């Protein structure tokens, strides 16, 4: 099967216990809001939701998401398979922790960098196979397409234009910089280099971060001459606030019941949407009552992928 | 003289002895195709044919042919004149052979390599000229320009878009990435990273490599400041099933009596046709019966050269 | 204070004792051309001209101009104040000697090559601070612009178009390239290349190198996140026989009292001119008597400066 909805619950010492409830099969989750206190809404509004996804994670290693939500996809890939690994959920819920993880001790690294060493591990059991790894760093922000490995990172795209195109292989970006990674330290101080620079883009161009989508490509050719990609996705918070999530929103609804250049975002994933991709969606929820509408919105969302 | 035309014979177990003859000035080669067996056909048709070229070489080791066509062509652009040499024929005549030859054993090695050898070991006869080599290989298939040394050269021109461009210093190509090359070493490694780029971008690409011309330059600056380019060319076949030859053969005889705007190949090649450049054809023939009615219509060929 | 304006006179045998006079204040400087021998010129015509500056240099060591003029602008850049230093002056009065210096002796290196070393040192100083160094170099000749560090430097526009742009953060070049240079001697190695670039480029591309305009960029980034350029500038000779120098005299007439985009110079220097800039004028003049009316033109240019 091509499409998986995972939920990855953040821990928390104040866990809503009387309004989450996790079901046995490790699938399924449900939600109970408190009553509202007004006469006219606590009889005419419902308060229990139940979900179920393809998994649900809580107070879940880093170990153990990679091998639930993404091993699998990253391994099809270098069969010639294309894989999207997406992140999503309200800031704060763990988008960013469960992508990148702690940038200093491996234990709690996350699924991007992960993914760039289960790729080159790989290559090695395949001694008969020349195996060839590039990377690009791609912020969408704002209508705007951000290069975070480009020779001058923190200017914009007066500089650095870039536009989306496509051909017979899928979708590219025209001017996004595409750098050869030999070995998994080539491409791990590329994500490192990126990640500086994204930090250092949002304070030199005032960029919210919780606004921005950033999409770590993989491009692999192995030779059967066979290529793919693995897009790694940390979306903008859904808490919408973010106009392009509501047109990424629109496409999955419509690929379960598409103007995909209306929106850079849903442009750039066309090819994780429509059909021939392996597309891995992770949403991240709070486990507070505080946040409960929210989760509930994004439960909601994360329900969608398993028609399409 | 600033034209030449060569034919090298492909060697063969089954020469067509009857059918084509050597002249003694090892410079003319005579055509004498098997008469027809239909009555109304045989008593109207040529069926003999002679052609003077400047040098016809078969049963020729690659040390032969490169000391015959290209030396002095490469000999003459470090003192900043350009050259072009242009492999010509059908399909299995030994274009790719002749131009790159034998990729695993020294001996056997083509025109191309053998041109990177020469260049950097006369910038060793002259130690007190700084002499600067750089190089870029470029691809032409059905009307479209590939650069096979990008940084993602396994798709096309959506993500690399290149434009054939004119100066007062001749036509280059916008877009086409040059690379600087300090040592031989250098060279060489670019022309192996090119070339298994050419194979992956046709299986990627489903392109047919008959139907290719490929273009390797190399640009010289030595300091009197002089510059120059060596275009290596590896020509589609000739079996016109290949269009933008029909312009390119069209081109050469208009010289000897032009839109080069009209076709990438004579855009790309303008500056080695009309006038300031030492232009050098190789053209490939098989050795047997069974070709003989193409490896006259290449000999027709060869031989509009000397009017140019 | 933001705008500086200096004059470097430069050192002869045949100084112009009576007609050149030095201020006891060392910023003012005094000339008394001869009198025309024409009845009806020398009873109509002003001979006697005084000027202050913010500093007069004659006889000047290369350590003395550079502590006078540029240090405190290079100190400003790491803590993110833009800074522009700019050589103006006809042809032979030392723009070139005072900005790069002497190639072949450190004493008397110039001012690009000291500011490439301070900033270096500066950020040995700074060991808290992640300090970024990137650098261009750019030739601007009759309305046309030239990358210096290109890939194929010796030919024009129509391979490497470039495109003068603006944002939030200022005015850059789109299709310059810009190069990190993690230690001084990177910095340097580049500086070397560039100068290498320009004369080949002069030669190849038959450029009148006094009539050119070259703008050596140092972008900083620091991080408290900061950024600037330091804007390192030789123009082309005063003597206007250059057009663009009347548009930044006149800029400069302006800004003391503007359409920038109509001339390449004025827009690449547009963060400089207008405002958010610490503008240091170096005024380059002769010291003998033939050039004496060349001489009042640069002054009088120097002058404007002070009103800016
Ligand atoms: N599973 C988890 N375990 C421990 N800490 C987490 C987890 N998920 C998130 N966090 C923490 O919560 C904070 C917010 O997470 P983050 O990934 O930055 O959210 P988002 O990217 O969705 O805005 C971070 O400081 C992070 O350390
Ligand atoms: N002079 C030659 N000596 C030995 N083998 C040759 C020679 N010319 C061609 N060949 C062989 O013939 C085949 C076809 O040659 P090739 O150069 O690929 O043709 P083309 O490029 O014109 O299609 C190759 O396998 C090559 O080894
Ligand atoms: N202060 C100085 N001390 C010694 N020589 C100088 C000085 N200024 C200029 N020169 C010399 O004068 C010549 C012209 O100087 P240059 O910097 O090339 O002029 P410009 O760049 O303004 O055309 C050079 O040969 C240079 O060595
Ligand atoms: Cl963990
Ligand atoms: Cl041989
Ligand atoms: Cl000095
Ligand atoms: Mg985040
Ligand atoms: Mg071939
Ligand atoms: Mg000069």
């Amino acid at each position: 099967k091509k499409v998986h909805a995972f939920v990855r619950v953040k821990p928390t010492d104040d866990f809503a216990h009387e309004m989450i409830r996790y079901g046995d099969d490790k699938r399924s989750i449900d939600i109970h809001l408190k009553k509202d206190i007004r006469r006219g809404v606590v009889n005419n509004q419902q308060t229990d939701w139940s979900f179920k996804l393809d998994g649900v994670l809580h107070d879940a290693s880093q170990d153990l998401v990679y091998e639930t939500v993404a091993k699998d996809v990253v391994s099809q890939a270098l069969d010639g398979y294309n894989g999207t690994i997406m992140c999503y959920g309200q800031t704060g819920a763990g988008k960013t922790y469960t992508m990148m993880g702690a940038t200093e001790n491996y234990k709690h690294r996350g699924i991007l960098p992960r993914a760039l060493q289960q790729v080159f591990r790989m290559i090695e059991e395949r001694p008969t196979h020349a195996i060839t790894v590039r990377v690009s760093y791609l912020e969408i922000y704002n209508e705007s397409l951000f290069d975070l490995l480009s020779t001058l990172p923190y200017v914009g795209p007066s500089v650095t234009p870039m536009t989306i195109v496509e051909n017979p292989q899928g979708v590219f970006i025209k001017g996004l910089s595409v750098h050869l990674t030999s070995q998994e330290e080539d491409a791990f101080s590329l994500l490192f280099e990126g990640e500086t620079n994204r930090i250092i883009a949002s304070h030199t161009m005032n960029k919210n971060s919780s606004r921005s989508h950033c999409i770590f490509t993989i491009y692999l050719e192995a030779h059967k001459y066979i290529t793919s990609k693995i897009n790694l996705v940390d979306l903008a918070g859904s808490e919408y606030i973010n106009k392009s999530l509501s047109f990424l929103e629109q496409a999955i609804i419509a690929l379960g019941d598409i103007p995909f250049r209306q929106c850079k975002l849903t442009h750039a994933l066309k090819d994780s949407l429509g059909g021939n991709c392996n597309m891995v969606l992770v949403t991240n929820i709070y486990g507070e009552a505080a946040q409960l509408e929210e989760t509930l919105s994004s439960l909601r969302f994360a329900s969608r992928m398993k028609l399409v």
